[PDB]
């Protein structure tokens, strides 16, 4: 699906 | 599925 | 915090 | 907190 | 806390 | 606390 | 606490 | 406490 | 936080 | 199913 | 079935 | 079915 | 059946 | 299914 | 934060 | 922050 | 899907 | 899908 990855 | 990952 | 939404 | 919302 | 609503 | 909702 | 609910 | 509910 | 809407 | 986990 | 785990 | 684990 | 586990 | 996983 | 809205 | 928008 | 990492 | 990331 969609990715969103926050460091 | 939708991926959301927060560190 | 962060906002991911999926329609 | 953080929000994931898949529809 | 954090937020997952799966519909 | 965290929240997980499954419709 | 912590809340699960599965519809 | 924590809570789980099942439908 | 970041945003990351997806229609 | 959905996955949420919080560390 | 869906899952939440809360450390 | 559902899980719910609380550490 | 569902499993909801407290420590 | 859709995965949120919080460090 | 920042932005991405995808239609 | 930084804004892409896809139509 | 689309991609959004946020460092 | 489209690509955004932030450093």
């Amino acid at each position: 699906g969609n990715n969103q990855q926050n460091y």
